[PDB]
């Protein structure tokens, strides 16, 4: 069992509505009006072929900037300077305003929601994971603390296979006779040899994270996310993220939202917390953001081969490099990074045909490092 | 074989990209910008429990219609008399821009598309099914015109069981082995006995007319209805079909969208077909619509107990009352009812607890005859 889990809706017994049942009273009334979270869907749009084109003053210093974003498969990119767009780009079939899968950049956002609810003292990264998730007893979630899966310092043995079975549990893939029932379920299956300390990427602690946001708040990880932060941006359109058959959202990547609007978090991130719907995180949670991780903790080498004193901290990649880049990264080519030095923010969204190589981390950091001295004063 | 559909993007190989192949390329380029059409999807609002009545000034004549709304289970309702709305309420949970399933509305909405290809002599009601649709021969459909198809005049062998395996070939529930792989795949193992004439309600019929649509246009319906009839009603937002593993829209019932934006489709009837983003369908398409279908085909008497005159065409209902009522109607209470005499058309989307009974049908019918009769000048 994995205990009591937040309601798709008001009064729904556990685990209702599922595909077979939604028609069924009483969860139509709340399916009728939520169809999209039960049956794959479509937009047919409201609206009656070429790429979009706006590179502004950093063309001139970045002559080949568009051929350099189509050589990387950039879907959407754009730089915000202060509260100003200053550069766009948009391939062809790509609208300014259509949602773009984030990936692991979502993992970026589940933190910032922890960090939300550390700030109110409802959450204590000191603590073990099994003071707000008790079911995750005899996993490889008991004994370590909140912030070690905030910092990803957890031995897990996830072959990456485990990576594949976490997708079929969340209903990214299609499902195994056998398979865990929901992404609760996968998760409690999780074993290690019980060390920490060591940075392991790993998907399956944002999940864990997003579980521990449900326990302390009572709220769907996907009300928790608009509540907590998406609400407070004063973003253009809805995000949206992929939910499994329980209607768990799956925060360790399936956050889907306009290149513009991901912008505004970068914003928030470089104004000390705040938005313009109010406070989101506190300015302590952001500074340590920015100050970085354990680099001793960080060992994998495909991270500092380029950023040599690199580290990992509260669901954010920090290069430690000389101006103090951080960024949220997602496989196929996906960054939430920031630019203290220039006060700016880059988005760039991808789809590689890999989820990731040397060769395509190299290309990405070569333009988000240009862009980045680009917008420095001269 | 079920011959050549639309693919899911330009150059994509039949059938793809499928639930365990959307992340690999070239499918992930499509996939991370529309993955609500492959993986359920939850909306993360940007915006941060009461029910909203303005029933306007035919509250006065009706005291008790939030009541009898209630009693309903009204979800969204919205009268539109000439160009403004004189009249809205939302139950508690709903907001006014909430999208909600409309069911079988979703077929006027069809039957107006293949209106709007008929205009372009692109589709001729005469012909047979398979002079569009080749691949039906051998089945039903092998025989029937179009227009009998249209005006649902088909005699079927469909336990209404055909209904549920309808719903599972198309993602609506479970499937089960076995199953047809598709809607396709399903329409073509329907029979009949090969007569022709009656009416026999049937909702496969619609989805061979969204079939007609593709293989005519060379476009997903799902294109098809945003570029022949949505993205001309200059509607708030986008409107939503549920897709089958191939991406195939549930013409016949899988549409979503907001109470004022179906609206928008009833003002176009009213209007002689055109629309603000211009003409949908021609006056005589329309003229066809209000004057009703053969009464002598129509011998549903669930219908005609309370529509004596009535009758069915074009995929709309026509009650061949005083007031030459033509509504578009879907289970669990959903209706896009058509008032000429006074230029009015009212939404009604709801959540019975049933799909239908003699006892909603009556309580239904009852609030939108009273609410046409209200809007009579006095
Ligand atoms: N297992 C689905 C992919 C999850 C995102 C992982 C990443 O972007 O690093
Ligand atoms: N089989 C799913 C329901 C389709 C809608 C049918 C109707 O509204 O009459
Ligand atoms: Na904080
Ligand atoms: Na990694
Ligand atoms: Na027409
Ligand atoms: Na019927």
């Amino acid at each position: 069992s994995t205990g009591q889990h937040p309601a798709r809706y008001p009064g729904a017994a556990a685990g209702e509505p599922t595909l077979d049942s939604w028609q069924e009273p009483p969860h139509n009334r709340w399916a009728f009006a939520h169809l999209g979270e039960m049956v794959p869907s479509a937009a047919v749009s409201r609206r009656p072929g070429h790429a979009l084109a706006r590179l502004g003053a950093i063309a001139a210093q970045l002559p080949d900037l568009e051929q350099r974003l189509e050589q990387t498969y950039t879907d959407a990119f754009l730089v915000l300077r202060g509260t100003e767009v200053v550069a766009e780009y948009y391939r062809a079939g790509f609208a300014p305003d259509d949602r773009h899968l984030l990936m692991a950049v979502s993992k970026s956002l589940c933190g910032t929601v922890v960090g939300a609810l550390v700030d109110e003292g409802r959450i204590d990264p000191a603590q073990p994971v099994t003071e707000y998730v008790p079911e995750l007893a005899g996993s490889v979630y008991d004994g370590p603390s909140v912030l070690q899966v905030l910092d990803m310092q957890i031995s897990i043995d996830y072959n990456e296979s485990e990576v594949q079975t976490h997708d079929r549990s969340a209903g990214w893939r299609t499902r195994r006779h056998g398979d865990p029932a929901d992404t609760y379920e996968f998760l409690t299956t999780l074993r290690g040899d019980g060390s920490t300390g060591e940075f392991q990427y790993c998907s399956a602690n944002t999940d864990v994270l997003a579980w521990i946001v449900e326990r302390v708040t009572g709220l769907r990880y996907v009300e928790a996310l608009s509540t907590y932060l998406w609400a407070k941006l004063d973003a253009d359109r809805d995000a949206t993220i992929t939910v499994d058959t329980t209607g768990f959202g799956f925060a360790n990547g399936g956050v889907s939202c306009t290149a513009r609007d991901l912008a505004r978090v970068g914003r928030m991130m470089l104004d000390g917390g705040v938005a313009p719907g109010g406070r989101v995180v506190s300015e302590d949670w952001v500074r340590r953001v920015l100050a970085g991780g354990s680099h001793e903790a960080m060992t994998d080498k495909g991270f500092t081969n380029t950023f040599p004193d690199g580290s990992y901290t509260r669901q954010w990649w920090c290069t430690g490099n000389e101006r103090g880049n951080v960024s949220g990264i997602g496989i196929h080519g996906q960054n939430l990074w920031l630019d203290p030095l220039t006060d700016s923010v880059i988005v760039k969204l991808s789809s590689w045909p890999d989820p990731y190589t040397e060769h395509w981390h190299r290309l990405q950091n070569g333009i988000l490092l240009d862009v980045s001295r680009a917008l420095d004063a001269v």
